[PDB]
């Protein structure tokens, strides 16, 4: 299994990265240091995660120590929903760059296809709990992302949580200058995403799978929810291969030509999760894991469901 996938901007992206959503600020510096020490070269970040400064301390220390060169790292961040305005995109990107201690990002994503009212609050609400939209559409936001490439702030741009029709809207944009390089979407055996993945791959867009372990630490988890890590059938495939369930769950998307970004702040799990280049799931294993699809999503949010661009009404 080759470690990197070629993007449509001509750059190579490591297929395994470290996720950072929910990584506590007092733990994420060590997590990222350990990750880089054990071989990770891709870190998935976002301003809304509120820990980019601490991620950046780790990146900078490892660059200073000459554990890695900047060109060997692939750092991803995301434009939050309250910065879908022309006049706000550059400053949002620059704040992320300053926090991460970087002079460019390898990839910058529109985090959700959904613009909110700008201001201090990440989820501005009306008095009845609906998110307050921005009138700023995904095409105008995309043009602002293209400008970041042309200013040298980012090497690649992409999208996240865009449905089929929204990806198509970008591809069909009048005057489109740069195609999205990546669409980062939730994907795991309970949400297998065959339709959207095939569409994106057919257009040369690389798909990154988020929440590949089913996000057991998501703050809205309920006791009744299905659990990938505890699913005895997945455990059975893992046992057959003498690997952990998490390792199977990480290798699965890799064999679909996806990038995958498991999160951990536990050093032993960070290392575990990287040890996925030395075994292969059979085709039968792959089809069996695909068969577990239930259309079950970690990431959805009631307060945003009436926004005109909320992505999960549409089928794929
Ligand atoms: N674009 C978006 O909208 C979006 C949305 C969601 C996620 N993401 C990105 O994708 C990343 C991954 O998704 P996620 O954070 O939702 O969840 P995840 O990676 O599916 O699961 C993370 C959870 O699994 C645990 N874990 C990690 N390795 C394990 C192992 N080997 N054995 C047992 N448990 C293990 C972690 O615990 P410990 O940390 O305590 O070890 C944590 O509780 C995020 O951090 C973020 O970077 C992006
Ligand atoms: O969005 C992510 O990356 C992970 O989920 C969250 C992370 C943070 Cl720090 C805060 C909140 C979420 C979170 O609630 N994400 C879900 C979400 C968000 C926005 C929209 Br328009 C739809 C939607 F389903």
């Amino acid at each position: 299994m080759a470690s990197r996938i070629l993007l449509n901007n001509g750059a190579k992206m490591p297929i395994l990265g470290l996720g950072t959503w929910k990584s506590p600020p007092g733990q994420v510096t060590e997590a990222v240091k350990v990750a880089i020490d054990v071989g990770y070269r891709h870190i998935d970040c976002a301003h809304v995660y509120q820990n980019e400064n601490e991620v950046g301390v780790a990146i900078q220390e490892k660059l200073r120590e000459q554990v890695v060169k900047r060109e060997e790292l692939f750092i991803v961040s995301k434009l939050w929903c309250t910065y879908h305005e022309k006049g706000l995109v550059k400053g949002a990107c620059q704040k992320t760059l300053s926090d991460l201690k970087l002079d460019y990002l390898d990839l910058y994503l529109i985090h959700w296809p959904v613009g909110f009212k700008p201001g201090k609050e990440f989820f501005p609400l009306d008095e009845s709990g609906n998110v307050v939209p921005s009138d700023t559409n995904i095409l105008d936001t995309w043009a602002a992302m293209e400008e970041l490439v042309d200013e040298g702030l980012v090497k690649a741009i992409g999208i996240s949580n865009f449905n089929h029709l929204q990806v198509e809207m970008i591809l069909n944009k009048p005057g489109l200058k740069y195609k999205p390089a990546v669409n980062q979407i939730e994907c795991h055996p309970y949400l297998t995403q065959e339709k959207l993945i095939q569409y994106c791959q057919s257009k040369g867009i690389v798909v990154t799978a988020y929440s590949p372990l089913g996000s057991p630490d998501r703050p809205w988890a309920k006791p009744e929810d299905p659990s990938l890590l505890e699913d005895p059938r997945i455990k059975a495939i893992a046992a057959k291969h003498n690997k952990t369930t998490a390792q199977v769950l990480i290798r699965f998307p890799m064999q679909r030509n996806l990038v995958v970004i498991p999160k951990s702040v536990t050093p032993e799990r960070i290392a575990e999760n990287f040890k996925v280049f030395d075994f292969e799931l059979s085709s039968q294993d792959m089809t069996t894991l695909l068969s577990y699809n239930r259309n079950w999503r970690v990431c959805a949010l009631l307060s945003c469901t009436s926004h005109k661009d909320y992505p999960f009404h549409e089928e794929f």
